[PDB]
């Protein structure tokens, strides 16, 4: 089988440990119960993380046979930069968009961690996701997909561990009794390009971003929180964001970081959002991605003055799908690849520009210039009058066959036959 | 032909009369030279426009036969209500709309003085939109789709005309002349659902909002504009948008004319979008809609918790292609009917509830409150750990099958076959 | 729980009772085990079925308390229609069409024996479709649309069950064990809309439609079966199929069994397709559906005669995507009703006309003619030369566009700069 | 101006060349009038073309300053290829389609003869496509797109031109009045990849194939005719068509001149279409492409057997958009490209293996055999009753919530809330 519903006592088990209190306590029961776990720490570039150094560490202290700090932030950028490259976003509120950031995480941090284990030699991964959201699923087709012989052993799902220790404090007790010593009204996830806030308080609706305390931004909505209009630029070459008000970067790493800072400042980004899970019921959270932000604002106004209406339309089409993609944890799947291709070469290639936005508080900004060597846009930009009338003209065949359809659906009732006003009357609940 | 390129002398001509000099002009010039020229005006509830009764007079007063004020705010906003339950608005930027408000002014317009005019008995239709722009067609599709045998007299693409009058000046000479006595940074067109502002200096990237002075919301970009933070709800009972800040209205006219007050308070809804014309080159404007706006926030807000997934996706691809047919003056058009019915019926049906924000300045404010006897979405919503592990697992699959893919990829050079990352490495130049 | 693993014992259970020898010994199995079973046997039109009367009666002689014969055939039908209006078909091979004629099957059967069942006080439901397949999903669905309450109890699921009879042999030595008396290259399933054929020697794709024995027509690949050429005429009136060969009908089924017999003649229909299963894994069928095709036929041929371009591509498009969701049981979705509930106001509504055609063998035909006072087709059908010079000049602005864009693909290396031809050569691995 | 009305006295001025009645008039008349003309002959496969070498001949007696034939096969047989590989046809009744061959010619022939003419130093071009039809405005993007500084200048527009001779009477009676010597039921166009037939008796929908004689196939419709059943393998390799009956050719224009004569005995792919012309209105034709039907049918079958779900959903509706655009006269502009390039990338480069079929008349065929390295198909294809039981119960959460829209489409009136079936029962015209 697959998923492993018991220890398998004496094989080796790869743990993605993030350092918190369930993976620690699974380790440490796992190490106890006769299982010989290895510990894999992920650095996304959580901006709330100061230490990842420690972590392999309290895993060693906790009875991993080895632990290493696997660097995914090079990856974790480049993944970023390409959904941004193809509007791989689909949870929006009026205009308001989640930016995709843990799907990214997991993309990166499945097929990484999944390797570097499956190079020591280890075929069993168990990772601390609970079976009611959409990250178990997204690690379970991340590493199956890297190693087909992959086995899944999740503690959390095995009667023997949830037995004895079940809940937060029965893991803490258990530490306690192994020797060793040592709550907000959410919780969060994040790495370098986004934070997610869900649960617990804001599982109900009339909760709101006022008891979030943003993680990569400021209180915009707090008015005493005092928050400078700021100028800034935002330049690509050929779809690459390449520089921040005029400044290059070493790597697109240290880029990123800065277009944190910078939408960051203002509270750039941040949303609401109630969507549709992996299984078809729906979750609600708050988000955070300044950076991300930033950048698909100043893409997506180079894309309205590069290219033409029917590339546009597929770059929000094909993006859209791409995102659904993205968060069901098939960005690698054959239909992902192809879209986001696409939109790599014949989009993305194009966008070779600079705008200039004023920010203020949260999604408040203006667009102060747009320029770029490959704009189809320009000012007062070739035809007659009478060029004119016959392009009007050649519409008539197609205005009569219009007409001739409205008469039709009069007719039939889907129209009202009876319209003393000249505007066509849809016949349902709503007119 | 369709379009007579020469003064009907004799002839009943109507005019789409707004009361402006060009309008004032070609009237009085019209009937100097032979025509009898009818004028309708169209009340659309011009935020900047006091005095509707005035223009039917002053078109008299030029030589009109005789003069009309044809009322089109009830139709305009039913057809703008139509349009927010169809999210039928594609020109967008960093999650910043266009709300289409001058197409479906357009539509309303080019339909009822149509009806009006074919019913004095005036087949010849004369409008004063120039050949360059988008408007010289939405009024044309709109003319001859109300009354088949409507031909159309532009006087502005007359040699006889443009020869003698063609600037300005040469218009206000003119009147002068004719014995009647009688300039900003861009031109605006509007209507109670929003007002455009384009041409002139905003044909220029780098100017911005800044030289606009709005005319339905504030300066909210101007720090020394004092606005404080506001809550408003927004209720809708079956996809009718009823109730702000719990009161209601004797009509829907009533209910638009304080949304935009609301919104307008605020700057809510302000965009600068470069959008496609119907000829495919590109156009620049700033744009205000401050009711469609706030109706737009609560509206989604409600969908995203009512609606599922598939329905949701099919009233994004659904409403942005119903969009580009409504700016293309195709809202009757056979496939726009289509969409909108569909849409009307089996998505805005369900929308019933109040969404509670907190607005402050331009496009920032907070998502307070949601609350729907329709939700599917609940707190802490059933399957055990077991039912997920069996899902789970029929999803291996499929992941076989796309393993093979990624391999017969990296065969045929698509992903690289070089890559000591676990993560897979598409191969074109972005990547 | 919904699904009940082990049997209900003196709980009244409801069964899809077809009358083969699975559901006969599963219901004879339930009785003797302590349940008390009751059977509801679905009349669907099945081609080789001459006696339906008879099931009811040897589901009481094996056990059921009581049994019935519900009447499917009007259902049936009137969804087969409403799918052909909306091209819900979507497993196609170089044009040749599976009509998810099972899919239609089970969304009747599935809705209307559970509504007998609720109506009798029995809500526990078992079928003998197996765990395998796209059935045992689709009758779950439909089922607990229909029957909140409802619980699936299938013994061919239940260790005690196939514990002891587990194979067919198992099952018929049970017969005779109890008292009671009583094999193809592959299996079918059968209504009046279509049959399928499918595992055993389908399962190899060097076997062929030569295997098989069709119930809906004859073998048209034999050459030695003789076919005369046979001219057919098809009518419809507002989207309904009206008459065939100038003959009408007292009620749509006796029309479908005649556009079977008409169809059948010739073995119109007939389809080899591989398919992706509702768990993402490929299946291979044969299939029969002589009457569904050639209703198919002719409203196509109307569609394209009656309504403009974009609104066959929603037809395309929008029946595709329904075609999907009715193969996957989702036919009464909200996100399928309103594609089919568009589709068929819309798109259908306005098909009127007849089309007459010549049938020869298998998907051979001829189309004759085609009549309707909604075409928008004319003969020699209104501008002249320079109408259309003006036009032509109108798409300057474009082209201009798009070579500049040819231009920054070279550059960017997406086309060949160095191509002596004319012909733009993308750069990828086919060219 | 782009269009010259007039005859550019003393210029160089290129002609496609067909050798026709039209074009050879027409040279000999611009001669005659003062311009400088050179004609251009497409080699493009002409089915019904035995001396292309004459072409030029006849030109220079005419009076061509240089007349030169440009071979274009290889580039149309690629092109015919791409389309093949993208599914890029959008024409289609019935499953029939008809395979854009004379899109595919004039992107090939406007861009190649063009380019042609610009070597030359020519930089004016004409082309006797008429001001009433597709090609006309074919050639004129293409044209521009590959010479900016084109100009067009087509004598059959011009009034001095149409004025003296004006009918195809008028062209001869000019021959032979400038010292040279020298009609069917339709018009026909051809190329290697098809054959198209149109106007004149095919402009009455009661007209049929009947009256055709098909130039690259026989008349399978005649009983009398006899066609021998035959079995014909087709195979791919990565996408490229490869062999035919196991035997490769030299080149790709080979293989498919012997694509055209296995589907030519058989009179396989020929279609009979209403379409929607570029101009919105619509016309009628009769189309032959034998190799095309038979690559394409080999080609979807290996599809189905090897790319998913999502992934043939986007061949389907990416190549139906593509067949627009390339019937359009847009093959080479952005959206198309990315389409086109997608396509060929992740979904052609897989198609490897090989079909095996049965033809006999026309489009009745059967599939024998079909094998591939890169199937996900396998015979008798790995998860337990219990893992499907999970994966059933996890779609309850989604059935409640579909159950509950139900409820609330019958409480507005969209379902019926009386409905004694079980069948959920959509309240419009049709059901
Ligand atoms: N930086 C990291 N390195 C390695 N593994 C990580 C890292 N961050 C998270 N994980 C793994 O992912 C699991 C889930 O993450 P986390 O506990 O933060 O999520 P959550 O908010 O509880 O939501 P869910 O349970 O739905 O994943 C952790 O138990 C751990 O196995
Ligand atoms: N309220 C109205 N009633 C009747 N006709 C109107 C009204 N508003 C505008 N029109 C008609 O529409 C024409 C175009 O409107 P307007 O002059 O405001 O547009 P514009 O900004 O110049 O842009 P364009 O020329 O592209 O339309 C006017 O010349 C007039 O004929
Ligand atoms: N006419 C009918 N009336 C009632 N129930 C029926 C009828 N036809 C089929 N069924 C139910 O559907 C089940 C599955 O049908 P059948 O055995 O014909 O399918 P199959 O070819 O074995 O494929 P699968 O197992 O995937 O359904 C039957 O066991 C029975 O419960
Ligand atoms: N092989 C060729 N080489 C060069 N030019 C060609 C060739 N075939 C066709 N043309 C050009 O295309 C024009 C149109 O082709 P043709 O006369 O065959 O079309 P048609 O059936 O009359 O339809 P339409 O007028 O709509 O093009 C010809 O007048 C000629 O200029």
């Amino acid at each position: 089988t697959t998923i492993l519903k018991h220890l398998p006592v004496g094989q080796r088990i790869g743990i993605a440990f993030s350092g918190g209190l369930d993976t620690s306590a699974a380790l440490l029961w796992m190490r106890q119960k006769g299982a010989v776990p290895y510990a894999y720490t992920a650095n996304l570039g959580q901006p709330d993380e100061e230490d990842y150094d420690a972590i392999p560490r309290r895993a060693m202290e906790y009875g991993a046979e080895n632990a290493r700090l696997i660097d995914c932030r090079k990856q974790l950028v480049a993944e970023g930069i390409a959904a941004i490259q193809c509007g791989a976003f689909h949870n929006t509120t009026g205009g308001l968009t989640y930016f995709n950031t843990t799907p990214l995480g997991r993309a990166v941090t499945g097929t990484m961690l999944v390797a570097a284990m499956k190079e020591d030699g280890v075929n069993i991964w168990g990772d601390g996701s609970t079976y009611k959201g959409n990250d178990i699923e997204r690690f379970y087709r991340y590493g199956l997909l890297t190693n087909a012989e992959l086995q899944i052993y999740k503690p959390w799902l095995d009667t023997d561990f949830i037995d004895e220790l079940g809940g937060r404090h029965e893991m803490s007790e258990f530490m306690i009794a192994c020797g060793f010593d040592y709550e907000k009204a959410y919780s969060t996830d994040s790495n370098m390009l986004g934070a997610t806030h869900e649960a617990k308080d804001l599982e109900y609706l009339n909760s709101s971003v006022k008891i979030v305390n943003p993680i990569m931004g400021v209180k915009f909505w707090d008015e005493s929180v005092k928050i400078p209009a700021e100028e800034v630029t935002v330049r690509f070459e050929q779809g690459h964001p390449v520089a921040l008000n005029g400044k290059t970067f070493s790597d697109d790493v240290e880029m990123m970081l800065e277009a944190n800072r910078i939408g960051g400042r203002h509270g750039l980004g941040m949303s609401d959002q109630i969507e549709n899970r992996i299984i078809e019921a729906k979750s609600r959270g708050i988000y955070e991605a300044p950076g991300m932000a930033l950048l698909h604002i100043a893409y997506e106004r180079l894309l309205t003055g590069i290219h033409n209406e029917d590339t546009i339309e597929q770059y929000h089409a094909h993006g859209r799908q791409l995102g659904r993609l993205l968060y069901q944890g098939r960005w690698f799947d054959s239909q992902a690849l192809m879209l986001r291709d696409s939109l790599q070469r014949w989009v993305a290639s194009q966008i070779t520009g600079e705008v200039t936005l004023e920010l203020r508080r949260g999604n408040d900004y203006s667009i102060l210039n747009t320029v770029s060597e490959n704009l189809t846009y320009k000012p007062e930009r070739v035809f007659s009058p009478d060029d004119r009338i016959g392009q009007l003209t050649m519409r008539n065949l197609d205005i009569t066959d219009t007409r001739e359809k409205l008469f039709g659906y009069a007719k039939t009732g889907l129209l009202s036959s009876s319209a003393a006003s000249g505007v066509p009357q849809v016949e349902n609940l709503e007119n």
